């Protein structure tokens, strides 16, 4: 069938080599693009090229790249290793465009996801020449059918200059009618408007993103798998997070502060979120609803069991096999998602009236339950903050996972102080790891740190974070949160130096 | 006059004394109170002169105290004293409290005083057996005039097990009429309602908390004052710091980022924000508006020049010159002012929606532009994070304010590393000294060192920080957010060994 309905868009139809050279060097790029789907693919490659190419030849060539989340090797990948990048945003995964951005090759700012279609609009990444954007079809009335994530694109392709489409027959036409585009005013400038949505279910909008056809300079017809990451099957460290957090759901709605329907839940994605998803689907719980930027595999199950009633997110993130699901009963699964912008996905009025549970990952948390998402020995970017502030803050509870340990023991996931700091004490209330479950509402920092010492911390490191934590006590400057600016960031700098937080026996150490 | 209008519930008078004795051990109190406004006053000091006999004979005695913000020596300087409170939430200003959080006697938590409500209403701080309110009057019908604050005496009324309610003649009895107490779930069970407040002048609710009677358990005639805010005015600092804002507010404009009355404006709580509000009042930008947490000095002289047209906040924070100024006019400034529960003023959703430039006071920020806005040398407790990260990670436009040095620039407000971080790079795109102001919007960390370092810090620790931040990118771990980890937090040791962050 013809993915390009509107037959006057058909005339903009040309290779992908010929569209990127629209894009130059010196553009703010807007792209579709979210947790791994729905990110242009052969433009960014060829674009790529031309960019090694002017690169050899002492030509500079090098965009801003402004996304909804993370891509995929065919963008961030192909443009990292061309060396075409000079600044990023908010949200990459891609190890090559890392290094790119650890190296100082390429400038990086990890925005609140919620918040940059806002901040794009109000110039803060410049004026955009480009918005790059997969589709599923273009229809009759030159309506563009997202692909598999919704994220910034309507956003982008209202800012940019031009405008570039990608049609991917490898997308199922089956996905016109999942997404929810509104045309309200979410992230123009104030007063913004009401964003009316009252349950996880509700649609505001319509199918498709809008966009003036005399911005469209190219259309590219291609065929490409997005990045479906291997299925992170739960280990047991994993199994018994999961376990420690059903059983404290279960708690909560024995004692009435949760329905037996728990609230809407936003997860991550990996090997803990996976260990939750499946933790669910077998507890004592019924009628659940996802509000999450993110749908997993484990989600889908949910969805075909019936747990789940319903799943919103920005995007999908599947591996192969539940990919292969979904798109063999796209008509099924589709009654029962819907994909929003991402500044609706994360927006925090909307998390905070639907009482949304939020469960994230995290590098690191101190012992007053400070928690580092981003930032390994305090300068080295991971992935970036991502939507975690956004739904931290807004939740009806927020609940951050980890094992108590990284890199096989050597690192302490429970430090004296985080090395840096995406969430502050007041955005988390839970912790869970392979060791236990610290619950922290109502408590102050000392009590806080009592919790998470004695429930969250590996038996390897707990008495060293005693040590620190009695001495503390006794010496810092105040005692409303003690601590030793001494040693505060000594065992981060003792994993530099030696590879390992634990203290060799050749020195003293007081614990 | 008569305060109390329902007639039934002058049976309900009694001594402090007597109202303090419903109070037991152990007892979860919410009170009215924020910003030195409108919290109890007798019973509080009933009750602290009861805990210390109680403490003498051998009896323990004290309870958690839940406020809307920070009271004043009534309330939290007699319980201190009395050593009475072993929970203190969300924010405080008393020094004697103060000493006591920093000594670790009352454990404290200072949560985002827009979600205080919320997470009282799921059980976080436990089962409220009293509320403890301060009143202007009692209507015919019942309901609760509030005085100089709303905070989250609403809630403390739904919750609480039993009531007492102050009614305090010395508050001006036309403060009835001047809140805006809605009705909504803003703060309850989900789903909460969505607040339909889409203008800054907006009333959506009511003047009166509501009660049910039969839950109030005492009322306590009371006459005293609340605090003050001092009278004193912008020095050259401030003066420079305010300077720059406006300048920066100018180009905004100028460029159509902003329209010509800007947009609703939170003022935080401090001198930097009396300085800006002082320059406003004689700036180009007419027909402005407040949505804030508090009115202050500023305000009032800008509701008087009609500089700004209306101000939204939950309390008063006013020099005796200002209270006395304004409890003249109320009839003029009633009308121009709307005292709104805390879990609206500070609610994130409005906040955004509005589009409200942030102007926030801090201890100090890091040259990637993190702050600290609570706790000295990481650990010493100021007052708290209050509302700032609410309006911080809400706005339209996030600025911090200081001098870019303290105690006479042997503390620089720059630091290579904050001791503690309240508002992260993503809620920080503006930062202003009396040195020079930094736009760090769209820029990576090591551009926002450079634009920190070169426009904000003072020329004494300059180089200092340039040195800092240039051997970090050489020697760091990895190079996207340089540091160098045995010296990141060494000002802050030196401040404590000799006084100064200044090298011998
Ligand atoms: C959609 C949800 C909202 N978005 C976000 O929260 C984005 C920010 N979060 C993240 O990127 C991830 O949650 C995190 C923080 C990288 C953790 O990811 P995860 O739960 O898959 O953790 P995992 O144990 O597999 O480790 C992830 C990587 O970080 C490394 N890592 C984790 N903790 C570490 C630590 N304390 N020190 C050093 N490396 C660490 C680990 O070695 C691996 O590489
Ligand atoms: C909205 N609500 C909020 O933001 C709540 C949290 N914020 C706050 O409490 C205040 O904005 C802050 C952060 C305390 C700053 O207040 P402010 O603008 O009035 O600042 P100011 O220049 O007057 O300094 C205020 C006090 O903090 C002290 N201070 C300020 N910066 C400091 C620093 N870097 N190190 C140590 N003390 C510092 C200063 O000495 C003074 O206390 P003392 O007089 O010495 O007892
Ligand atoms: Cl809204
Ligand atoms: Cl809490
Ligand atoms: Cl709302
Ligand atoms: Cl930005």
């Amino acid at each position: 069938t013809e993915r390009i309905r509107n037959v006057a868009l058909r005339s903009k139809v040309c290779p992908a080599e010929t569209a990127s050279e629209l894009i130059k060097h010196g553009d703010v790029v807007g792209t579709s693009g979210f947790t791994g789907a729905g990110y242009p693919k052969e433009v960014p490659k060829a674009l790529a090229q031309r960019m090694e190419a002017a690169h050899d030849r002492g030509e500079k060539y090098q965009i801003s790249l402004i996304t909804g989340a993370s891509t995929g090797p065919q963008l961030d990948g192909e443009l990292a290793k061309a060396n075409g990048v000079y600044f990023r945003s908010p949200f990459n995964t891609d190890a090559t465009m890392r290094n790119r951005i650890n190296a100082g090759e390429t400038e990086y700012f990890d925005n609140h996801l919620g918040q940059v279609a806002g901040r794009a609009v109000q110039g803060n990444y410049g004026k955009f020449n480009i918005a790059l954007v997969e589709a599923t079809a273009i229809t009759e009335d030159g309506g563009i059918v997202p692909t598999s994530s919704v994220g910034n694109s309507q956003t982008f392709l209202n800012l940019a200059e031009k405008v570039i489409i990608e049609v991917n027959e490898w997308q199922n036409p089956m996905l016109e009618g999942i997404h929810d585009i509104w045309d309200g005013n979410v992230s123009g400038v104030p007063t913004r408007d009401i964003v009316p949505i009252v349950r996880a279910d509700q649609r505001v909008g319509g199918p498709v993103l809008r966009v003036n056809p005399d911005k469209i300079a190219a259309i590219v017809r291609t065929n490409d798998r997005d990045r479906n990451a291997p299925f992170a099957a739960p280990d047991e460290t994993a199994k018994a997070i999961a376990g420690y957090l059903l059983d404290f759901f279960g708690h909560e709605v024995k004692q009435n502060r949760l329905p037996p329907s728990l609230l809407p839940l936003q997860s991550g994605v990996g090997n803990v979120a996976n260990a939750v998803l499946e933790g669910l689907k077998e507890g004592p719980f019924e009628n659940l609803v996802g509000y999450s930027e993110v749908i997993q595999d484990g989600m889908l199950a949910m969805l075909d069991s019936g747990r789940m009633r319903i799943a919103s997110a920005s995007s999908f993130s599947l591996s192969p096999e539940a990919a292969e699901e979904i798109n063999n009963r796209m008509d099924f699964f589709r009654s029962k998602i819907i994909l929003r912008q991402q500044d609706v996905s994360n927006s925090p009025g909307i998390i905070r009236r639907l009482g949304c549970i939020a469960m994230n990952g995290m590098i690191e948390a101190d012992i007053y339950g400070n928690v580092n998402s981003t930032r390994v020995m305090g300068s080295k970017m991971m992935n970036g903050i991502g939507g975690s502030g956004d739904f931290a803050r807004s939740s009806y509870l927020s609940i951050f996972l980890s094992p108590s340990t990284a890199k096989g023991g050597k690192i302490s996931a429970i430090v004296p102080m985080a090395a840096h700091v995406d969430h502050i004490m007041q955005d988390a209330q839970i912790f869970v790891t392979e060791q236990g479950l610290a619950d922290l509402r109502g408590l102050s920092p000392v009590q806080r740190a009592r919790e998470i010492i004695s429930k969250c911390a590996h038996p390897d490191y707990r008495p060293m974070l005693q040590d620190y934590f009695d001495r503390a006590l006794k010496n810092s400057f105040g005692k409303h949160t003690p601590h030793l600016l001494t040693e505060a960031l000594s065992w981060h700098q003792r994993f530099i130096d030696t590879g390992t937080m634990l203290p060799s026996s050749l020195e003293h150490h007081h614990h």
